[PDB]
């Protein structure tokens, strides 16, 4: 009859099943297909994409989560579960013979005003503090599960993002190189000041370590060229096979003698090296590597100030590549070459270690999420305490603002703030604590003159200072969460008809 009742109802099942996924404590359900692939995980962004949705209307509720993946990159789970409760609480409002036009205007007014009230609650931090920046760093790493070296590697990431803070305060995911290698444990991580390279010498006869060397870039393979039009050759004189062989080497020998006289010890050519050219480079003692990534001549020259070279004939002094300190040492396994730039450092490298190839890849992703959240605090210099400390105080703040809005429709803006208790309640279900018993004491600590930083403790259940335990997050995670939930629900509550579109996936 109501039609809309079934539409919003389909969205609750998608949000209810993924309601206990917040945090590491909580079971997970599987949706095995006809074939078979029992694969589960606590991640939320994965189970949603890998799900067979029934009705097409449910896709609009999860489409907003895809935008937060690139913008904020964290807290997407908390953004969709809060919107589901708003639809449930809205059921009682619609039963009061109230038209959606009066309810849609209440959320926009409360959401627009809530963004201005949450600014006077957040704290103020500096763009270079370490005592406070180290706590948030461990929060975005401990979520995985590793604990043997959760604090040691944290400082390595804090000291890395601090040496690449430009004047404007932006971050570029390019100058910060990444290196991983399976080791004996995760505690084997070590910081690096220069840039490394995995490409090794093509042969052992070439020099090993050369102190104070001048790098040289090249992009030109040693092969025979061919034209577009057809042009074949014919040879019917085997007596001239051992004659031209002496002249062909002269053309290649002179080409190898140019890079040696230009003023360079090592070499890094993009394209591969010919089998016959390896003997020429090893004869003179010039380090070289075959088949180098095309994305190396651009980032290396940008960090060291070199210049890409396409033709070997031309190579003056300015065309050479500078270097700071070259060295080739071991790392408890395979050796690697180092290319530092102490005279003008402009890049940072990280050597992540693990016990298995599957662990080193997970530790790397933890840094991608850590280098992104730290930038949100440097560009804004504002953070908020976790543990539902922002919603418990914000929920009671709009109570005074709702009183100003006279009329009978005031019951709508109040219901929107009451739905903000899903975070402190969801964390209590898996913990095994009655929400009705703990949600009453939290208000006492935030009565009026109380500290706005107080919150809950998922590790013990008590209530202490969040900053003392190390639980803080940027304010943008809370703004985008409530903002998307207030705007995304509009497409679900404003519906009032059925679309007869033919063939809609």
């Amino acid at each position: 009859r109501d039609a809309q009742r079934m539409n919003i109802l389909a969205g609750r099942i998608i949000a209810e099943t993924v309601r206990s996924t917040l945090g590491p404590k909580g079971m997970d359900k599987m949706l095995v297909d006809d074939l078979g692939d029992v694969v589960v995980t606590n991640d939320g962004v994965t189970i949603l994409r890998e799900m067979s949705v029934e009705h097409p209307a449910a896709k609009m509720l999860i489409e907003v989560a895809k935008t937060q993946e690139k913008e904020v990159g964290d807290g997407t789970t908390t953004a969709v579960v809060v919107a589901g409760e708003l639809l449930r609480k809205a059921e009682e409002l619609l039963d009061q013979n109230v038209h959606p036009t009066i309810v849609v205007k209440g959320y926009q007014a409360a959401a627009q005003k809530a963004q201005e009230l949450l600014k006077t609650i957040a704290c103020e931090v500096g763009a270079q503090d370490k005592e406070i920046l180290t706590k948030i760093a461990m929060t975005s790493i401990t979520g995985k599960g590793a604990e043997k070296a959760k604090e040691k590697l944290a400082e390595i990431i804090v000291e890395a993002v601090s040496a690449v803070v430009d004047d404007e305060g932006k971050v570029d995911k390019d100058l910060i190189k990444i290196e991983k290698k399976s080791g004996a444990s995760i505690d084997d991580t070590e910081l690096i000041k220069g840039v490394l390279v995995d490409k090794e010498r093509v042969s052992a006869q070439m020099p090993k370590k050369v102190t104070d060397a001048k790098i040289a870039l090249l992009n030109c393979a040693i092969e025979i060229k061919e034209t577009e039009t057809d042009a074949e050759i014919r040879i019917t004189d085997p007596a001239k096979l051992m004659e031209f062989i002496e002249q062909e080497e002269k053309m290649l020998k002179d080409m190898v003698a140019e890079i040696k006289a230009s003023g360079a010890n090592v070499l890094f050519c993009q394209k591969g090296i010919d089998d016959l050219a390896q003997h020429y480079l090893a004869k003179e003692g010039i380090v070289a590597a075959r088949r180098v990534k095309k994305s190396d001549m651009e980032k290396l020259a940008k960090a060291t100030g070199a210049n890409v070279i396409t033709n070997i004939k031309d190579l003056s002094a300015q065309d050479l590549g500078d270097a700071g300190l070259v060295e080739e040492r071991k790392i408890s396994g395979d050796s690697m070459i180092f290319v530092e730039e102490c005279k003008h450092p402009k890049a940072v490298t990280m050597l992540i270690r693990g016990t298995t190839e599957h662990v080193i890849e997970e530790v790397a992703r933890a840094v991608d999420d850590a280098v992104g959240v730290v930038g949100c605090t440097i560009e804004d210099g504002r953070i908020v305490s976790g543990g539902g400390s922002t919603e418990v105080e914000l929920s009671m703040k709009l109570r005074e603002y709702a009183e100003g809005i006279s009329g009978r429709e005031q019951l709508a803006v109040r219901a929107f703030a009451d739905a903000l208790e899903v975070i402190p309640r969801t964390l209590a279900e898996n913990a095994g604590l009655d929400a009705i018993e703990i949600l009453v004491k939290v208000r006492a600590a935030h009565a009026s003159n109380g500290n706005k930083c107080a919150g809950l403790n998922v590790f013990t259940g008590a209530v202490e200072d969040m900053c003392e335990n190390g639980v803080v997050e940027p304010l943008r995670v809370k703004t985008q969460a409530i903002q998307s939930a207030a705007e995304s629900t509009e497409m679900l509550l404003r519906i009032d008809d059925v679309i007869a579109a033919e063939k809609l996936r």
